[PDB]
């Protein structure tokens, strides 16, 4: 999710002095006040934490704490130098980033090669506003004997955005979605497809809302029964001649057909034109009829002459 990040970038302690007055390791020359003895062994210790509108010096660092190894002694400058893994205290965080948080630093001098334990040289304490950006805050701790200058940012992990470091946001062309990421991480589909995740896609234009259907865009597949270029047609019975359809599998015959297939002629009559020598044909039926034969004239189609 994110980091929040600080750097030291100058420490002064012209004289070697301690917060309780005293010198870093043993005595102060006499007259001129001047500690000559040792150098102290300067190293910070950071502690993050939740808003406070009235900043405690005691309380769990909630959101992260660390320390530097010594990195100088009374003092330093390593404000045109690059700044390292030795200089550098890097919290990590997975909430979301409230933006106000209180932060304290502390200058430390270590003694663990004498009998005396290691004492704090300088006490850093703000409460203040920050949003994810790559750009560095600098402060300056100043008002006592001992000052030093830091940097703090807070930045957003691969692929997460917003100003709590939250929004992940992962481009995909797979059967999960089909986008690429925008500067605020929010989805833009990719042409052809749509919905929250683009995992829809758009089918051909005109296709049927109630027949048709997508998996890739563009084409338009046919629920079963259904069919034409925007599986707008039903399909008729198998063995339908002469016959329409609503819905699938239906044979609703045209004029003068019957039948299940209506494969059966109702006007045989019209169609065929069975009697001869000016015989009178009548439909009687399904692929039925009679022939009133003129005199002279018999059979079925009045073929039997003399
Ligand atoms: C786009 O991103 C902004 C900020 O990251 C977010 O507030 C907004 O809801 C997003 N818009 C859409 C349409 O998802
Ligand atoms: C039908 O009946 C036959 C017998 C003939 O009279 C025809 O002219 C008529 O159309
Ligand atoms: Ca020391
Ligand atoms: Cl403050
Ligand atoms: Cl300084
Ligand atoms: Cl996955
Ligand atoms: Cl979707």
């Amino acid at each position: 999710s994110g980091q929040f990040e600080l750097e030291i970038l100058s420490m002064q302690n012209v004289n070697g002095e301690l917060q309780n007055g005293n010198c870093c390791g043993g005595a102060r020359n006499p007259g001129d006040r001047k500690c000559t003895r040792d150098e102290c062994d300067t190293y910070f210790k950071v502690c993050l934490k939740e808003y406070q509108s009235r900043v405690t010096a005691g309380g769990p660092c909630s959101f992260g704490s660390g320390s530097t190894p010594v990195i100088g002694g009374n003092t330093f400058n390593l404000k045109a130098s690059r700044g390292n893994d030795r200089n550098r205290i890097v919290l990590p965080f997975s909430f979301a980033w409230p933006r106000s948080y209180t932060l304290l630093v502390e200058a430390w001098d270590s003694s663990n090669d004498t009998v005396q334990p290691d004492s704090i040289i300088e006490k850093a304490s703000h409460s203040g506003m920050i949003n994810p950006s790559r750009q560095w805050q600098t402060l300056k701790q100043n008002t006592g004997v001992a000052h030093f200058e830091y940097q703090i940012r807070v930045t957003c992990d691969d692929y997460y955005y917003g100003f709590g470091c939250n929004k992940f946001c992962r481009p995909r062309d797979d059967f999960f979605g089909h986008y690429a990421c925008d500067q605020n991480g929010n989805k833009t589909c990719m042409e052809g497809w749509m919905g929250p995740e683009c995992n829809r896609a758009i089918c051909r234009q005109g296709c049927s809302p109630k027949h048709g259907s997508c998996k890739l865009p563009g084409d338009c597949r046919c629920q079963y029964g259904w069919q034409g270029l925007y599986c707008d047609k039903c399909i008729p019975h198998p063995g339908c001649v002469h016959g329409i359809c609503n819905e699938p599998w239906q044979c609703l015959c045209e004029t003068n057909w019957g039948g299940q297939l209506c494969d059966k002629d109702l006007n045989y009559c019209g169609t065929h034109q069975p009697c001869l020598n000016g015989g009178t044909c009548s439909n009687t039926g399904p692929d039925k009829y009679q022939c009133s034969c003129p005199e002279g004239y018999s059979g079925p189609n009045c073929e039997i002459v003399d």
